[PDB]
């Protein structure tokens, strides 16, 4: 077919960068983060929608691998929050070990330049994101260390309210959008060069974040509200604010978010959602955010990671121009990460002050007086 | 003086690399990790033995900055252990922010090559270590992420027993040296390229670690037992095993470890301890591990970080040859870090399997059967 060869050519010209895949949590469920002597299984998995053979087959250019851990359910809230931080480092560790053990397929990337150099070499550009601010355990210091470990976006919530923002699927509302801490964290996320992700957050939390953010944000895996009304989808109001923010909505393959009856969902619905957003706010603000391995079953035509060439061919079939299809594939999400890094370099270059944690006093006034007296003795030598 | 100009020349030829300084914990005590608009104080501190002006004055070539947090004292042991992990990321964060905010003085280094390139530029080579395995919260995954954040040595204990090894100052003994987990961790530390530190560990834990380790280890801040008997000092038995291991004992300035009466301690005692070790196991296995800012007061002649030229001049005065003085200053600790990296590259290059954590089952057998059934449906398409 001439349309299939056009899709294959496009997939080789520019990287298709997917916004969210929970394959690291499947490794946690199945192998319990023990991948020693499991290459045969990692290439041909007995479960799920992702493995290293099907990842090659679908011609995927890049991937934001999710380092998700569940919302804490412990009665002791201190332990649950701290347990989420330890589990986050376990998931970041298995993502790094997965990339390092398969250097012919996967290559780590943390920037626009590293995505391209990975794509030139024929590798899947492997980026990292965390799915919820419950993962940092109220520590902005920890968040900066997660950035240093290679995390490049942060979903503000999952399916639970935290100290910073409101989740979409939980009622009643706690903060009514962002908290006062959340507003300060937006500045710190812009300063450090962390990409803001607004999937799983409430409509009011999106509206506030889009007006307050100085860098462009993403929806790593969310769909359109007008076509299918759901708390997880993006309203026409927030789509307009995403345009002004210069962000990208990466369309989700979740069957619940594409249609009212889940088993009726298809590839055509995903294309309808991409075209809706591309028509109304332009094709430079739409992306692909599968959420593969965050679901049991996918839509008809997008059952696993090998099906990306069908999506690219489907968009070209509807009359979306090559330049616009390339934008939806990856050029848009590259631009946002590029602009997030430029905004961070500007704010750091202008010596903007970082956000410090609420740290307890460790020394009493007796200890401080001994130390000051001791310093003045050294001055008198 | 001709001996002072000889010391100054040596300090410019090769970097004096100190094994342990707790200036990051002083920033935690004094500023509470909030150094915004505190440059004047960071250059001229009202407390302690370290600041950025005196650091320049002493002509220090490199420094292993301690990311120490105290042993957990909570009745709930789970919270205390997890709290230590969060505090570790806070201390690593303030060390990184300290280095980045003063790029003319400090430059981050994580290898032998990065130490030299930092020293060519006229910067203090800023490395990182953690003072105790209580800091990782029983997570080997976390430890690998600490390595990725720039930690290059790990003290096995502080003043508390942990799941891996016995501390020196605590009785009764728990494991009697290393635990069965501790023995496995030695292999993993050698594999990842993490330098083992045996300061604060019991005599039996040292003996076992020195025989079991495949890479050379250090004592980041410990002194000689024969000259002054203390649980924290190194015995003649362990000094001999350090020679076979090819490690380095970095001599401590703690007044308790140099003499029986603390106020009698001096620079001459530190030189006696260096010469003792250098005479018996050779000068290629001795270093300098001040422990500045881990004490209120230092010895007479080594009151703060500006006093390193007096130590170099003092060694030359006793008749230690220039080549041997250069070894004690930094060449030895560079070699160990170089050999730790070569051993790691060999073991990783020979595909040695990494140590995985005891992770809980998250999915029940019902969830796994749904996933396998779902996979076979996709296979039949
Ligand atoms: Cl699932
Ligand atoms: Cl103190
Ligand atoms: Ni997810
Ligand atoms: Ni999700
Ligand atoms: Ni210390
Ligand atoms: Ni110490």
């Amino acid at each position: 077919s001439p349309i299939e060869e056009q899709a294959t050519r496009l997939l080789k010209e520019v990287p298709l960068i997917d916004g969210h895949n929970d394959f690291p949590y499947m490794i946690r469920g199945w192998f319990r983060n023990d991948i020693n002597g499991q290459d045969a299984h990692l290439y041909d998995m007995p479960i799920g929608q992702t493995d290293l053979q099907r990842l090659q087959k679908g011609l995927l250019g890049g991937q934001f691998w999710s380092a998700f851990v569940p919302c804490p359910k412990n009665p002791d809230k201190e332990v649950g929050s701290l347990e989420a931080l330890r589990q986050t480092l376990q998931q970041l560790d298995v993502i790094h070990r997965l990339i390092e053990r398969h250097p012919t397929i996967l290559q780590f990337a943390d920037s626009a330049a590293s995505i391209w150099s990975s794509f030139r070499a024929g590798r899947v550009a492997s980026l990292i994101g965390i799915e919820g601010l419950h993962q940092i355990a109220d520590s902005v210091s920890a968040l900066r260390m997660l950035h240093r470990l290679g995390v490049r976006y942060v979903t503000l919530t999952h399916n639970c309210h935290n100290a910073f923002a409101d989740a979409a699927t939980v009622s009643p509302e706690l903060h009514g959008g962002l908290s006062r801490k959340g507003e300060r964290l937006i500045r710190e996320l812009n300063r450090m060069g962390m990409m803001i992700d607004l999937s799983h957050t409430s409509h009011e939390a999106q509206t506030q974040a889009l007006r307050l953010s100085r860098a462009p944000v993403i929806y790593s895996h969310s769909s359109i509200y007008s076509l299918r009304a759901h708390a997880r989808n993006v309203t026409d109001e927030n789509l307009h604010l995403l345009h002004r923010n210069r962000g990208v909505v990466m369309i989700c393959f979740l069957r619940e978010l594409l249609a009212s009856e889940a088993d009726q969902a298809t590839l055509a619905h995903v294309i309808d959602h991409i075209i809706y957003a591309g028509t109304r706010i332009g094709y430079e603000h739409v992306g692909i955010g599968s959420d593969f391995d965050g679901m049991l079953r996918g839509p008809d035509g997008l059952h696993d990671v090998s099906c990306y060439p069908a999506l690219v061919a489907g968009l070209l079939e509807r009359g979306v121009s090559e330049e616009d299809v390339k934008r939806v594939m990856g050029l848009n999400v590259i631009r946002v990460l590029e602009e997030v890094e430029r905004v961070a370099a500007e704010l750091q270059g202008a010596g903007e002050e970082c956000l410090c944690d609420e740290l307890d006093e460790v020394w009493n006034e007796d200890i401080k007086e001994q130390l000051t007296r001791e310093r003045e003795r050294v001055r008198k030598l």
